[PDB]
């Protein structure tokens, strides 16, 4: 329903933000290997 | 419209879930290099 | 509100598309290390 859609969108926004940070952490490790 | 928004949100949820799994696969490869 | 939800969903769709491309760029670098 409407309220369930609002909550689903907020949960997806937060899941994507968390994935963006996980990828930034992966990138830091990859850059340490690339420049090692 | 409403129905199109519902479907767009479900498609985005699935795209993000697929990206999370792709990143986990990248992380496994990176960890093999980090610990090689 | 409704219009704010529509815009939030479009902004999230674009953020995810940008993250997918960033991960593809990370994967290219990782594959160069894996096959180096
Ligand atoms: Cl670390
Ligand atoms: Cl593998
Ligand atoms: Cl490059
Ligand atoms: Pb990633
Ligand atoms: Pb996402
Ligand atoms: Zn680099
Ligand atoms: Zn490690
Ligand atoms: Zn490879």
């Amino acid at each position: 329903e409407w309220e369930a859609l609002e909550k689903k969108l907020a949960a997806l926004e937060s899941k994507c933000q968390a994935l963006e940070k996980k990828c930034q952490a992966l990138e830091k490790k990859l850059e340490a290997l690339e420049h090692g």
